[PDB]
């Protein structure tokens, strides 16, 4: 196998070399936590790193891949920041033992060969204009779990359909891992953390509180039902300077259409410009 | 706790939680852990599965017995019976909602390998068996997985699954078990009236002949194969291909394979052979 330097950083390229050692760690009693990443690291994915590292006996193991799979149309993928040097650092400064970082080759060697076709709520939400962009997503995550074969991998409710399809993911395919949702990372006023936020100039970013905002009127409004939620919401919404709407959507927890007055997530994605914002929330209606 | 196991006897597990508990149970007290997939109805054939997977040292063989929907008679106490006499001992006979809780929701779609050959008339054929074969070994997690050549197109398909999605198990393919004739094995010779049962033996003997043809060439192989096809009454030729080992186009020379499906009535059979250009 290849060396494992404990209370250090390791950094594999090779999926064989993250296997062998992460195989080895589970043989010493270490349960191995998986923090899947596309890089260019903030504060929300650090939430799901020390929720990872939280874990008792835990071993981390944070993956770094852009995949290309999950990309869908023109320059999407040459347009996502890749932050190599500080990412690392940050992974050390958080204790964290391995960083994997395969490169396409190793990831893809056969190109798109066998995939994975998610069920019906990938073409729906995110889904609806980009119809292989989870495939794209569970394809990755499966196959990152099939190398390293950790106990619990790690997602931020941020991404909550990505999250809600890798439940499925693990439950459809019996795959032998806890999934976790770490809750949202925000800035001071609200603003969920993203790596998207970066291409918001000043007028954009103070209009960007709204859609924390509008979620957050709406879960408190739900008291008084789900149309006033979501009149509340969009309300918040219309006042907002140069915010256009792609969806605000109230769901049952599971994506599926909601009860008719239970738990729920209000979950909403608007422009400012050229840059795409989500976020989402947990509503339950009728309930103070 | 761990669901009861008792060694050297057949043990039947239903539930796949139970299953994948004795699976991690065993493989921890030194075993290693043999799959065989299959539907039941077991023959000879189903049997050389069992027979290499009981020869690896320290092994457990699992045998798992379900009828994919996704993918008619049934005798679950006989396969047993016959699984006991091998001295195989864990079958895993889950239902279709065990398999299946959430219906079909998230699944496999295999490589355009899958829409060639069989694919041909069954086009969602391999989705169903690679989505089901990927499913039994999450929950058995075995070191090695068996198959038979008998459905090459079928193993190969497992074997790009099992590269593509980095799945940590070795993908053992087995010789093709055929009656002395050299039909090869199949519930569905029994279907076979006396007349189409003789004419049944042009496949496998269409492919020997090619097999020895080919040291005359790719050509010469494939017309062997044709001439003997053409010897026989009744038999509706679906297909008959030379490819590589991989199921692509066939290199000049080297290693291949030869690959023939063919209709007798209500009855379709399926053969391959390996084949050595030159
Ligand atoms: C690799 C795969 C999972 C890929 N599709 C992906 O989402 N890559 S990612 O780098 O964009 O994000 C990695 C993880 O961090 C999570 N994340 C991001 N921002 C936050 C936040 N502000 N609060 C909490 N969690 C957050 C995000 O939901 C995801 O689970
Ligand atoms: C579950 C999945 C594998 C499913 N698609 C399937 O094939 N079920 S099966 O019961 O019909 O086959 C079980 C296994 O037995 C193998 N088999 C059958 N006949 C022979 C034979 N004559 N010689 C060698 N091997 C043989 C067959 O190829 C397969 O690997």
């Amino acid at each position: 196998i290849p060396a494992f330097h404990p209370g250090e950083l390791n950094v594999y390229s090779a999926p064989g070399d993250v296997a062998d050692v992460s195989r080895a760690l589970r043989l010493t009693g270490r349960r191995v936590m998986l923090v899947p990443t596309m890089g260019a690291l903030h504060e929300g994915h650090l939430a799901l790193v020390r929720a990872a590292k939280r874990v008792p006996g835990s071993v981390v193991v944070v993956s770094i891949f852009v995949n290309p799979m999950q990309f869908g149309a023109g320059g999407d993928l040459d347009a996502y920041p890749r932050t190599p040097d500080d990412d690392l650092a940050q992974l050390r400064a958080e204790g964290v033992e391995i960083a994997f970082t395969p490169t396409t080759a190793a990831m893809y060697p056969d190109g798109l060969r066998t995939t994975v076709q998610p069920g019906p709520l990938a073409a729906e939400l995110e889904g609806g204009p980009r119809p292989t962009h989870f495939a794209g997503v569970l394809t990755v995550v499966l196959k990152l779990l099939q190398i390293v074969r950790p106990d619990r991998v790690f997602f931020g409710e941020k991404d909550y359909q990505q999250l809600v399809l890798i439940r499925q993911l693990v439950a459809d395919f019996n795959l032998d891992v806890a999934v976790v949702g770490v809750p949202t990372v925000r800035e001071a006023d609200g603003l969920a953390m993203s790596s998207r936020n970066r291409y918001l100039d000043p007028a954009q970013r103070a209009a960007a509180v709204a859609l924390s905002a509008a979620l957050t009127a709406a879960a408190h409004a739900a008291t008084a039902g789900a149309q006033a939620a979501l009149d509340a919401a969009r309300a918040v919404l219309d006042a907002a300077p140069g915010v256009a709407v792609d969806y605000l959507e109230l769901r049952d927890i599971g994506l599926g259409p909601m009860p008719l007055n239970g738990s729920g997530r209000l979950l909403v994605a608007a422009r400012l410009g050229t840059t795409r914002l989500l976020d989402n929330i947990a509503i339950e209606i009728g309930t103070f």
